[PDB]
């Protein structure tokens, strides 16, 4: 298959952007992988950003969405016009059936930490992720592949992936990038309307408001926390926990999650937690 | 950083994966084609018939793992005369090192024939595969046809999960009276390993018979096992290629399995259906 560097080049099928990653890798250049469901806003830029920054780096973004067999916002041509912009040279778009060519057969089985947390009313839904992710992996071999922080739980059970099965690809997790006032930014914002926008708020403010607690031990970080979210009219708290950075159920390092309903609007929010000296 | 010691030509042992996966990468660099065959130890034929068709890739330089899911200097001794130049001998705390996590598990077929008694087994067997591809990213990887099964359910891990290896199935080597070889036959007391031979027999029969039809084939396996004394038939299949049904015609595979005191025996065959 042609490459054209310096522009964006979108592959549907896994042999192609698997043969033009080999023969990029085979002359020099680090293949950098940013997996993603599309509809991409500025902390998915964020992920292209940092990968982008990696000398000798070419970077693949791909786009890909589960087939859901028994609401996900899906704007393609937009997608790429953002990552020409962001001067990305491989987006890899694949179809379902060049994925699932066999329904699911083989499939990945994570740890305990999947039933947990975002997997306790989904207990196959991590099962459902790291499966696309090691196929992905597999079939673009990176040297490295960038996971945002947003979605915590994520990125530590890929991080379980690649050291349980030997994966030769370093995970590099990025920050979360938030709006003005703190909310995390997420394709599921566009869900919230202008109440719900402002009230959503709450979950950064809690979390913030946890950190900078901390410093009075684990139990005031979390009262602060839960004082900030119920003061929040449409704000239904699913979860707010506290964990260490592994997500055990904790030392000195820790961090606090948190999942709320808005309406129909679920919300996901993380923050590092530092308990007593130093941090704050 | 700094690549481990290889000496070309001698048997270069390393029990840590960082280690073998630097060498192999290392190799791969070089213009060599890594060739990966995974076994169990307690080396005998079957194994180096495996070692020997790695061998002749142009280029091959031959990895031999070594490994135990929860005499080494005997089979090390056999590699070394076979010209074999890496074993990898990891423990199992370097193979596990958080424990079982993350798992692989397979689709539907790991339940059928091996998986009845063993309906873990396949889970475990495609966990240690997979890591084995991850640490060693051979060019081709190894697996005898004794484990039928077994090789079936590689192929669909490494097409299921995008694998860039090519596996490749070596006939099973036989004793001189055909009983498939394994480290299990030295348990057969004379009765047991007299009878054993119905197994092959029996299969062999079948491929035979064949011309005359799928029932033929499986009346005449069947007729030779009852022949046999202490022979505690577990299976007597036959499937296509992939394990799925038995087209009307085309090829298949007839599989036995059976329980001769407390050793259990299993042998295969291909088979051409008129
Ligand atoms: C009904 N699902 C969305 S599906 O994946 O089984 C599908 C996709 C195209 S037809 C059915
Ligand atoms: C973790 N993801 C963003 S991924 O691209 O591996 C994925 C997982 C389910 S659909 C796309
Ligand atoms: C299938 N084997 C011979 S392997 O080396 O991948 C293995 C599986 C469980 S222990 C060794």
């Amino acid at each position: 298959p042609a490459f054209h560097p310096g522009e964006l080049n979108v592959y549907s099928a896994p042999g192609d952007v698997a043969d033009v990653s080999r023969a990029l890798r085979l002359t020099g250049r680090r293949v950098m992988l940013v997996p993603t469901m599309g509809a991409l806003h500025e902390g998915h830029l964020a992920l292209v950003r940092a990968a982008k920054r990696v000398p000798g780096s070419v970077v693949v973004v791909s786009i890909f969405v589960n087939p859901m067999q028994f609401a996900y916002p899906r704007t393609p041509d937009d997608d790429l016009a953002q990552l020409r912009a962001e001067g990305v040279e491989i987006a890899f778009t694949p179809t379902t059936a060049a994925m699932y060519p066999d329904g699911l057969r083989t499939t990945v089985q994570p740890g305990p930490l999947a039933a947990e947390l975002e997997g306790g009313p989904r207990p196959t839904h991590f099962a459902g992720v790291l499966t696309v992710v090691l196929k992905l992996l597999q079939i673009v071999r990176p040297d490295r592949v960038f996971f945002g922080e947003k979605d915590y739980q994520q990125l530590v059970l890929i991080r379980q992936l690649v050291a349980d099965f030997n994966l030769d690809v370093a995970v590099v997790g990025v920050p979360t990038v938030r709006e003005a006032d703190g909310l995390a930014m997420s394709s599921r914002n566009r869900y919230l309307d202008p109440a719900q926008r402002a009230a959503a708020v709450a979950l950064s403010a809690a979390l913030t408001a946890a950190a900078h607690a901390a410093t009075a031990g684990a139990q005031a970080a979390l009262d602060a926390a839960r004082a900030v979210l119920d003061a929040a009219p449409g704000v239904a708290v699913d979860y707010l926990e506290l964990r260490d950075i592994g997500l055990g159920p904790l030392n000195g390092s820790g961090r606090l999650l948190v999942a709320a309903r808005l309406g129909t609007t679920r919300l996901l929010d993380n923050i590092a937690i530092e308990i007593g000296t130093f941090a704050g």
